[PDB]
C-alpha cells in the first residue's frame, strides 16, 4: 500500500482527479528539477504546482514476468488502473486517480526510446484505449538553445532537424552558443524556470494509429526475424512535415516515436558490440583509435594507460567509463598468438597480457604504458584522406569519424570476436598473402587476373583464393566439408609415459584449456597430472599419463581419420565458425554468407574515396595556384593555405567569398604545385578507376609496414 | 590437495628441494612475467628455470580466520610447513619442499608493504625462526632506470634516494630518459631479460632483529593506540648509509621494511579519507582542485564532469577510477543547504543535486557540466603563491601540490565528514565572521586585541568566540554543557491535528528522515502519514496525527527543558560532534582538541608563505633589474622573464650561471619594477611579520568574492 519515490497531488483521488496529472520521472535527477519546477511558488502563478500533480519514479524497471515489476505495480496502484477493464467510455475512466501520466525523460539513447518505450508497450499491451483516448502523455523539453550575444532570450529546438535547418538559413554562427540537453539533468536553474512558465505548452500526447500495432510487436516482445528486418535498414530521421505537425497539435503518433527513438537505442545497442565492415571496428574502438592520433601527432613519447584514457575521454568525447575504456585500450595493443589484433593499433609497453589467460593478466593502467604505432597507423589509415571521411558530432562537438575506410580491410584480417550474448560475431583473420593477391589484382591493371576478377565481382565467382591466416599458428589449418578446422600439436614420449602439448588450437587460451580438460571426468581417468611449463608465446604442457593408459586411450576414441585419437582425448581442434555481422556505414545491420562478400562491399568505399581524394586535392590546387599567382603579381587566407573538413563545392563558395631571395622562393613553389596539379590532371583519369596508381603506392607502404612490425615484436625498435 | 595457480618444479619436494625456491607472486601479471624469465631457454643458460624453481600466487589475500585464508593454506602445503613444529634446527628445516620462499611483488604502496608484510607477519606469527634462518626472500626489482642518448645500458637505482644523489652529482639531466617502474608490469621485455640475467643479484632475504617483534605487533594485529602512535610522525625514508648496507650483504632487515613500506601504505590509505589541516581536502581533491585552475586557465567555458574528469586523470596523475572521480568532482560543485562545501571549487550547472538526497541525486556525468568558479579561486587560492607550496611528484611528473596554504582556513568553513569507518573524522563549518575577526586581529597592527590575540597563541586563552556556521540553516543552535546541537523548526495546525516541519537539522537529508520516522514503531502508532511537499532547497514535510494522538504525544516525550516533546517524538535535534582528525603537511596525523587549534597551527604556514613570497619577489626584481638595466646600457633568458617552481637559492645560481619609442617604453619598465622592488623592500619590514598588509588586502578580495557569491546561488552570473 506504499510506493517508494511517490509524491501524490492535494487533488489526486478526488473529485478534481481528472485535472490531476503523474509525472513519471526517469530517476532521481528527473524528480529534483521536477520537484524545482512544481514549486515555483508565488514567482510562477499560472504555472503547475503540487495540486493537481503528482511525481513517481521509473527508476530500475530494466506478461508473466511484466506484471511481477515492483515499479510498474506501483504506477497501476496510484493510477487506479485495474486489469481485465477496458477504458472504452468516459465513465470507465472517470474513476482513475489521476487525468493523465506525463513520462518525464532524458531525450537521449537511454532515455526516450528505452524508458519510453516500455512504457507505451506497457499500456499498449494491457490498455490500448488509454493511448487512444490520450491518457498517456510525454513532455517534451527543448533539446537545443542557442544563446546570442547581448540577447537574453534563447532560441529552442525541440528536433536536431529544426536546428540544422535555422542554422543553414543563419548568416554567421559566430557569435551564437550553442548548447545541447540531451538529458533532464542538463538544464540550468534558470532554465528550468523558463520552462514551467510555459509547462502546457511542453505537454506531448501519444496517439495510437494502425501501424503502431505491428511495430510495438516486432519492437518489444519479439526476438524473432521481424525485427531483424527492421534493424537492416537503419534510423530514418522525422522529416520537417511530420516535425510540423507534432508541434501545431500537441500529439506525437506512437509510429514515429518507434521508428525514431525506439530504434536508434536498438541500433546503438548494436553498434558498441558489432563493428562496422569498412574498418573493422566498434565506435568505442574508433574513438580510441582518433584519439590516439591526435593525442601521438608528433608526441613520440610514452603514455600511461589512464593517462591516455583520460586523453579519450576528454577529446573524443568518451562517456563510457575508463574501466572499459582502459580494457579496450589495452586490447588495442596486446600482441601475442591468439590476440585479437594481428596488427595493434598502439605499441605494447610493459605487460600487457600472454596467450595463457588471453589477455586477461594484463597489468594495471597505472603502471603500463602505451606508445601508438605511428608507422603502421600513417600508411594503414592515412591522415591524408581523413578530412573526406563523414564525422561523429556529439553535442555539436566533432567525434571521432562515422567509419575509416583503410588501405585494407581490417574487418578480414582481424580476429573479430563478439562476447556475452545478443548478435553473435565472430572472424577470423585471412592470411596477407591472399588479402594482397585480391586487392592489386583488382587494383592494378597490368595484373593478369584484373579483368577476370572485375568480371567475378558482378558474379561472385570468387576466383582468387582466401584462407586463414597462419601467422603465430605451429599448428595444422584442414578444410573438411565447408568449415575450416585448426589442430594443435602433441609429442608422446613412451618410455616416460608422457604426452607433451607443443601447440593449442588457434585461439584457446592456456589456462581455460587445462580447465576444460581437468573439468572431464572422463579424462581425468587416464592421466593423473597436468603442468603447465610453457614459456611466452608458447605452449609446452606435460600430460602425466596412468601406468596403464596410453593403450586404452585409442581403444576408447576409435581413431577418427578426420580428428586422431589424441586430439580426441585431449581437445586439440576447434571448428573456425564465422558469424559475419557487421553494421553498415549508413545504419543498419548487413550480413555476409563469406569473407569475399565484405572485401567486395569494401572496394568501392576506398576506391570512390581515392576519386575524393584526388578531386578536393585538385581544387585546393587550383585555389591556392590562384592566390600565389596574384601575390607574385602585386609583389582567403586561413582556409586556402589551411584546408580543413570542407566538401568540394563547400570549399569554392567559402574560397570566393572571403576578404584579403624571398620573392624566388614564392616562384619555386608555385611550380611545385603546379607541377602537382598536372599531376594530379594526370591522375582520375586511369583506366581501372582515378588514383589507381596512388592506392598500389600506398599498398606497398602498408605492407612494407606490416612486414617491419612483424620482423619485430610489433615493437618496431 | 590441488593449490591453483601453482606451477611445481622438477626438483621441488626430491632430493634438491633446498636448491628449489618458491616464487610468489602478487597477481597474474606478476606471474605472466616470472614465466616469461623462468622460460627464456638458452638465451640465459645461466638464469633460473623451472629446474630448482616454482612458482605461486598471492591473489586475494585481503590468528582464528588467518589459518582460514586458502591462499595462505596453499603456500603451507606447497612448502610442506606444518604447524606446532618450530625450525630451529637444518635437519628440521631439511624436510621442506622449497629452500626458500621469495615474494615477487610490486614496490608501490599496494604492493610491498601490504602483500609483503602480511607474508612477513604471517612467518613471523607461526614460524619466527624461518626468518631468522633466512627462509623469507624478497625479490628487489630496479624502481629506476635512466636511459642516455646514444648508450644501451641503462643506470639502475633500486631506491629513490639513490637516484636523487646520483641526479645532484649530474652537470645536466638534459639528454638522460628516467624512467620509473612501480610495478612488475611496467618492464618492458628487454628489461627483463636483463633482470633474469642476474637474477641471483636481485634476491633479498629478510633478517629478523629485536626492533621487528615490537613493530609487527603494532602494525599486524594491534588496532590499539600502538599503532596511531607509530602513525603521528610520517615515514622517515631509509638513510643512504642503511641503503648501502643492504646493497652490500644482500639482507633487508625486518623492522626497516616496516617502517617504510609498510608505514607508508598505512599513511596513504588514512591520506585517501583524512584531509590536510591546511587546506582541508585530501589528495584526490587537491588533484580536482589543481587540475580545475590548470584546465580552466582562462577557459571561461563549461565542460563535462567526465570530459574534465578525463583532463584530471591525463594531467594530475589520477589513477583511482572515473567512478570515485567524478563522485567527487560533483561533490566540489554542489551547492545547496547542508552541502559539504560552503564555498564550492566550481561552479554547478545542471542537476547537481539537492538536500533531500544528500546530493545523491545527481545527475549522470554525462549531462552535468563543471564551471570553475574563477573569481573565488583566485582569491582564496593565489597562484603568484602557489609557486613556493612543495609538489607531488608522479614517477618523476609534477602532480598536484603536497598542500595548499589559502587565504583562510578551509578546514574549518567546511562541512567534512568521512564515510565507512575507521579514523572518524567530522568537522562543522565555522561562520565566517569569527574566522574573519580572528585572522584579521591576528594580521593587522591597528586591531585592538592584536596584542591580546599574540598572547593567547602561547597561553591558548581563546578570547575571542568561535561559533558553529548558521548560514542557509533556519533553526536555532544551541550550546547546552560542552557540545552544539541543532534544532528543527515544526508548525502545528490544531484545527487539521497536521504537524508541518518547516526545517531539518543542519546536516540531515530529507529522504533519510522521512525514512528514519517511519522506522520507528512507537512514532508510527502516533500519525497515518507522511508527505514530502518541500521544495528545493526549503523543507515541508507534512505529518497526518491520529485523531486522538496530539494530547498523546506532549505524555510520553515528559517535555524535557533542553528538547521539546515535538522536537522529540519527531527527531528535529543532532549534536555537532567534531572529530577532528588531520594529517600534518610533513605526513602523519595530528589531534586537535578545538577548532581553535587547527586556526593557530595554519597561521604560521600563511604567515611564513607571505614571508616567502616576497623574498623571491625581492630576488626576482633584482634579477630582472639587471638584466633590463643591462640590455639598456647596450642599446640568463627564460628563466628570469619567465620564473618557475625554483627556491630562492636555486634561482640565484643558475640566473649567474646562463648565457645570453621602443626604447622609451623599456625605460619605462625599469622604472616599474624599481618602485616595486622598493615597495617589497619597504614590506617584509612591518611589526607584526612580513608582508602582513598584503595579507588583510587579499581577506578583504576573499570577502568580496565570497559576499558575491552568496549574493547569487554561487553562480556569479
Amino acid at each position: 500500500v506504499d510506493v517508494d519515490k511517490y509524491t501524490r497531488a492535494r487533488n489526486a483521488g478526488g473529485k478534481r482527479a481528472q485535472d490531476c496529472m503523474l509525472l513519471a520521472a526517469e530517476g532521481d535527477s528527473a524528480l529534483s528539477l521536477l520537484r524545482t519546477g512544481l514549486t515555483l511558488g508565488k514567482s510562477n502563478p499560472s504555472g503547475p504546482s503540487f495540486d493537481f500533480c503528482g511525481m513517481i519514479s521509473l527508476g530500475g524497471v530494466i506478461n508473466e514476468q511484466l506484471t511481477n515489476n515492483k515499479v510498474l505495480q506501483g504506477i497501476v496502484q496510484v493510477l487506479g488502473l485495474d486489469f481485465n477493464c477496458h477504458y472504452k467510455t468516459q465513465e470507465e475512466r472517470a474513476k482513475l486517480r489521476y487525468g493523465c501520466i506525463v513520462a518525464c525523460v532524458d531525450q537521449d539513447l537511454d532515455g526516450c526510446g528505452k524508458i519510453l518505450g516500455l512504457l507505451l508497450a506497457y499500456f499498449h499491451l494491457f490498455w490500448p484505449q488509454l493511448i487512444i483516448h490520450g491518457f498517456v502523455k510525454r513532455l517534451l523539453t527543448p533539446l537545443i538553445r542557442v544563446y546570442e550575444k547581448g540577447k537574453t532570450m534563447p532560441v529552442e529546438f525541440y528536433y536536431e532537424q529544426e536546428f540544422d535547418a535555422w542554422a543553414k538559413k543563419q548568416t554567421s554562427l559566430v557569435n551564437h552558443t550553442v548548447k545541447y540537453y540531451k538529458g533532464l539533468a542538463a538544464h540550468d536553474t534558470h532554465e528550468v524556470k523558463s520552462m514551467f512558465k510555459h509547462f502546457d505548452n511542453m505537454v506531448y500526447t501519444f496517439t495510437l494509429d494502425d501501424s503502431a500495432k505491428e511495430l510495438f510487436h516486432i519492437y518489444f516482445g519479439g526476438e524473432s526475424e521481424l525485427r531483424k528486418r527492421e534493424l537492416c535498414t537503419g534510423v530514418v530521421p522525422l522529416t520537417e512535415t511530420q516535425t510540423q505537425s507534432i508541434h501545431s497539435v500537441r500529439r506525437i503518433p506512437c509510429s514515429l516515436h518507434l521508428q525514431v527513438d525506439t530504434k536508434a537505442y536498438k541500433l546503438d545497442a548494436i553498434e558498441r558490440q558489432i563493428p562496422n565492415f569498412l574498418d573493422g571496428m566498434t565506435r568505442a574502438r574508433r574513438k580510441i583509435l582518433a584519439g590516439g592520433v591526435k593525442c601521438f601527432a608528433s608526441n613520440n613519447r610514452e603514455r600511461k594507460v589512464f593517462q591516455f584514457g583520460g586523453y579519450v575521454a576528454d577529446h573524443m568525447f568518451y562517456h563510457h567509463g575508463d574501466m572499459s575504456l582502459n580494457t579496450s585500450i589495452i586490447k588495442a595493443a596486446q600482441y601475442y598468438p591468439g590476440s585479437s589484433h594481428l596488427y595493434p593499433v598502439f605499441i605494447g609497453i610493459g605487460s600487457f597480457g600472454s596467450r595463457h589467460l588471453g589477455g586477461k593478466d594484463a597489468g594495471s593502467p597505472r603502471y603500463i604504458s602505451v606508445q601508438l604505432a605511428s608507422e603502421f597507423i600513417k600508411t594503414m589509415f592515412p591522415a591524408e584522406d581523413s578530412w573526406l571521411l563523414p564525422y561523429v558530432f556529439e553535442d555539436g562537438q566533432r567525434a571521432e569519424p562515422e567509419y575509416y575506410v583503410p588501405v585494407l580491410p581490417l574487418a578480414i584480417m582481424e580476429y573479430g570476436a563478439n562476447p556475452s550474448e545478443g548478435w553473435k560475431y565472430t572472424t577470423w583473420a585471412r592470411q596477407l598473402e591472399d588479402i594482397l593477391a585480391l586487392v592489386r589484382a583488382y587494383v592494378d591493371k597490368d595484373n593478369p587476373k584484373h579483368e577476370l576478377l572485375h568480371y567475378a565481382i558482378k558474379h561472385k565467382i570468387t576466383i582468387l583464393p582466401l584462407r586463414p591466416s597462419n601467422y603465430n599458428f605451429k599448428g595444422h589449418l584442414k578444410r573438411f566439408g565447408q568449415y575450416y578446422y585448426s589442430y594443435g600439436t602433441y609429442d608422446i614420449s613412451e618410455q616416460r609415459n608422457i604426452i607433451t602439448i607443443t601447440e593449442l588450437p588457434l585461439r584457446v587460451p592456456t589456462v581455460a584449456y587445462i580447465e576444460s580438460i581437468k573439468k572431464s571426468s572422463n579424462r581425468m581417468t587416464f592421466i593423473e597430472e597436468i603442468i603447465d611449463y610453457s614459456s611466452s608465446e608458447t605452449i609446452e604442457i606435460l600430460v602425466k599419463l596412468k601406468p596403464n593408459s596410453l593403450n586404452r586411450i585409442v581403444e576408447e576414441f576409435k581413431e577418427t581419420e578426420e580428428q586422431d585419437s589424441i586430439e580426441n582425448f585431449l581437445r586439440l581442434r576447434n571448428c573456425l565458425h564465422s558469424h559475419l555481422n557487421f553494421v553498415k556505414p549508413k545504419g543498419g545491420i548487413i550480413e555476409f554468407n563469406s569473407y569475399y562478400e565484405i572485401l567486395y562491399a569494401w572496394l568501392p568505399y576506398r576506391r570512390e574515396l581515392y576519386q575524393k581524394r584526388l578531386m578536393r586535392e585538385h581544387a585546393v590546387l587550383k585555389l591556392r595556384i590562384i592566390m600565389e599567382t596574384a601575390i607574385v603579381r602585386y609583389i582567403n587566407h586561413t582556409l586556402i593555405i589551411s584546408p580543413e573538413f570542407a566538401s568540394i563545392e563547400e570549399l569554392n563558395q567559402k574560397a570566393l567569398q572571403g576578404c584579403y631571395a624571398a620573392k624566388t622562393r614564392r616562384v619555386e613553389k608555385i611550380k611545385k604545385m603546379q607541377a602537382r596539379l598536372d599531376k594530379v590532371e594526370q591522375l582520375l583519369q586511369e583506366s581501372p578507376f582515378p588514383g589507381a596508381s596512388v592506392w598500389l603506392e600506398e599498398i606497398d607502404a602498408v605492407e612494407k609496414a606490416i612486414i617491419k612490425g612483424r620482423n619485430t615484436q610489433w615493437k618496431f625498435h
